[PDB]
């Protein structure tokens, strides 16, 4: 099954939302010809003894969520915001690829390399564990009954699951020292942050990652929850959504003003980079291709 | 002054019904040696010492009881991890139920600190000592917070958000992974997963039984407060909803490996058999859970 025939209205649903509950749009940071560089050498050089080549296409689609998500009026370290680049680009790689090709001893290595370049000690552990964490997640979770159970039984369930498993709770935990806030950074190291945004994220990866994921056999979209060829169920799921990413939003208001801007750039510049991006464009192209 | 003690009779049964359909397997208690629980208490002394308030054993006694009820024997495998959490579920009660002008971090985390080193290998030391940081952190700052209220009275799905930190069930599974050393269970506590299917349980069992504690105190994280409990529909049909959820959370669990499952069980189980034994849950105001406060004039001279 698929959700194009629900694409435009979606969409502009979606974008309806934003505007009235957001407003502010997100920015996209600009890195030089040298800090693009910078990023795509590490990249390589992260996953190189993984055996796979990345081309340098595929690493800029991997990275625009991070150029779109992050909030730039805040920004205060940029060698942090590389290594969340890098960091968020190597395990996409790792997302895409086959578990055959999950070397632990060859890539955690190249984690903590990445991790101690660009932060200080305490921040480049912060970071590793929560990469560790994600990639070991990511890997056991491949043909689990315990990702079967969590992602079929309801939408509370499955988005307990996702808090972890889309990655949000590596981004706050390698983000907050781009902002060396305080407030923030103890709502990252609680999870608190990447539980209120899961589902703002979740929800709209989810809608566009749909055709790709079940035509691969990926069981973790919360779409499978509903009947979408059933226009009715879908529509009441998809209003069911929203709800819970306005509930969400409305709440995430009441933390302090830049936690919030920072929280809400990023459920915001998910959804410009999701929507315009080539990696959901379609089902299988050379930037979202499983691989093998 | 509003109470949920007219439903204390049946909506104890209706748990223990739920406890006995769907979990079976039945918590037990962990004895102690008296040198192991001297050696417990007089940890919980030393590190709460530099906070300047006495507290007896009975107190000590009182919260050490659902770390004896709640953990998981039959897989115990590092009694030293065991006296660790102990000795560091007891002192965070303490902060939990101090006045936040008792709280002082740089007399307090040194000594959470010694209680890790003394227990736990490096690396494990560093994970119990950052979760314990964090669950401290979090109880005191937002005491006065918009946030704790907009969580707390938007909706339950707000609500138990928060107490996945707050009910300091994340600090748990964070210190307890080391008492199994069982892969699986270390990593689901690392993701914090194993904190996020095992809150509601917790969190449901315990808000009932404390409510009418944290009224009388003016404390606003219970999730019966988003209930007009004196509204005996609308409280059943709450009470039902949160039943719901328990049930549900149980029968994901039991997706998990045997040892996991074992382990998450007995903690929603045992906090359930300590929660409805425990003076702490006999009545609102006791000398073991009375809020332990500053003195306004703790600085004079007749003193
Ligand atoms: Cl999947
Ligand atoms: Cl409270
Ligand atoms: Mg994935
Ligand atoms: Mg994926
Ligand atoms: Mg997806
Ligand atoms: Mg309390
Ligand atoms: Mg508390
Ligand atoms: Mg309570």
């Amino acid at each position: 099954s698929s959700v194009r025939p629900y694409l435009e209205e979606c969409t502009r649903r979606f974008q309806e939302m934003f505007d009235r509950h957001v407003v502010t749009r997100p920015t996209k940071v600009e890195l030089t010809d040298a800090e693009l560089r910078e990023v795509i050498d590490d990249c390589n050089a992260a996953v190189a003894p993984l055996g796979k080549t990345v081309s340098d296409e595929r690493w800029i689609s991997y990275v625009g969520v991070v150029l779109w998500s992050q909030s730039p009026r805040h920004i205060k370290d940029m060698e942090a915001f590389k290594a969340v680049c890098v960091l968020n680009c190597v395990t996409f790689v790792w997302d895409d690829m086959d578990p055959a090709l999950h070397d632990f001893g060859l890539f955690l290595p190249q984690l903590r390399k990445i991790c101690e370049k660009y932060y200080g000690p305490e921040d480049a552990e912060v970071a590793y564990e929560a990469a560790r964490a994600l990639v070991t997640s990511d890997h056991m979770f491949r043909d689990s009954p315990i990702k079967a159970a969590l992602c079929t039984t309801s939408p509370e369930q499955y988005f307990r699951f996702r808090v972890t498993d889309i990655g949000v709770d590596f981004w706050m935990k390698m983000s907050y020292p781009i902002y060396r806030h305080p407030e923030f950074t103890e709502h990252a190291k609680t999870s608190l942050a990447a539980r209120m945004t899961t589902r703002g994220l979740t929800i709209v990866n989810d809608f566009y990652s749909y055709d790709r994921e079940v035509s691969l056999g990926q069981i973790t979209n919360c779409f499978r929850l509903c009947d979408v060829s059933d226009e009715t169920a879908f529509k009441e799921f998809f209003q069911a959504r929203l709800d819970d990413m306005i509930e969400d939003i409305e709440c995430i208001k009441a933390f302090d003003q830049l936690t919030q801007d920072v929280f809400l750039d990023l459920i915001y510049g998910n959804f410009v980079w999701t929507t315009s991006n080539k990696r959901y464009k379609t089902a299988v192209n050379d930037v979202n291709s499983r691989i093998q």
